[PDB]
């Protein structure tokens, strides 16, 4: 019950033979908000597309809630419906209707009592914030509010996991905090597990439990990330005490 995922010594080569992911090992912990960081290049998406499946590994594997993931067609449709995926950009995850027809799409078809459809959907909204825009067309929102739709859309089906790619994507900082916030309150109230892909490692990692550091497809720093950042977090509370002494320590 403590962790949600272990990665065990996985490598991943693309079917070319390219060797893209290198004796990972990772325990994500349940409840936890976890972040992977690195810039481009470094393997993130073809970490999380094992996650989800769409890609096995070559050697080694993954336990998903204590389990072996079964990589047969119904056991993969299984493992998809405990994990959510917040895209990057919410266009491509967004239909062009009202935010209570899109969020509500998810439910409509699972065929349950509609005065639980209405409950979810409902709870869903306010616990994404966007309760006042339940009849506004999805295509008239701001990016930051379009994002929380998509969060709404995919906490409808009550994931254990949610997946974020690299969610400062079209945020100012306070826009990004903004999201953090939503996301650490959301999990106080639901008890999902949040995971993070991001090459921020200025404001994400201060609402995290926990952090992993890639490079070239292998994990190089991890842990807390008040420890793995401690240099920078030093500086930040000098800027916040003595504003001019901290910008002689980044001189």
């Amino acid at each position: 019950e403590d962790y949600i995922l272990k990665v065990e010594e996985l490598n991943y080569n693309y079917s070319d033979g390219t060797h893209a992911l290198k004796g990972i090992n990772m325990n994500i912990k349940r409840g936890e908000v976890t972040a992977i960081l690195g810039g481009n290049g470094v393997g993130k998406s073809t970490l999380f597309q094992n996650f989800n499946g769409i890609l096995k590994p070559s050697s080694g594997r993954i336990l998903f809630d204590n389990k072996p993931i079964d990589y047969s067609r119904k056991g993969i449709m299984k493992l998809r419906e405990s994990i959510g995926i917040v895209f990057q950009d919410p266009d491509n995850q967004l239909f062009s209707a009202s935010v209570y027809q899109d969020v509500s799409f998810g439910a409509v078809n699972m065929k349950l009592p509609e005065d639980e459809i209405r409950k979810r959907v409902d709870n869903a909204l306010k616990r994404t914030g966007i309760e006042h825009l339940k009849d506004k067309p999805t295509h008239c929102l701001s990016f930051g509010q379009k994002k929380r739709v998509a969060i709404a859309g995919v906490l409808v089906m009550e994931p254990k996991v949610l997946i974020l790619d690299e969610p400062t994507a079209g945020l100012d900082p306070m826009g990004v905090s903004e999201i953090m916030k939503l996301l650490v309150e959301m999990q106080k109230e639901l008890g999902i597990t949040i995971i993070i892909a991001t090459h921020d490692i200025d404001i994400v990692p201060l609402y995290c439990d926990n952090v992993f550091v890639m490079k070239e497809g292998r994990v190089i720093l991890q842990g807390n990330p008040k420890e793995v950042f401690a240099e920078k977090e030093v500086i930040r509370k000098v800027n916040l005490r003595l504003p001019r002494i901290g910008h002689l320590m980044e001189i």
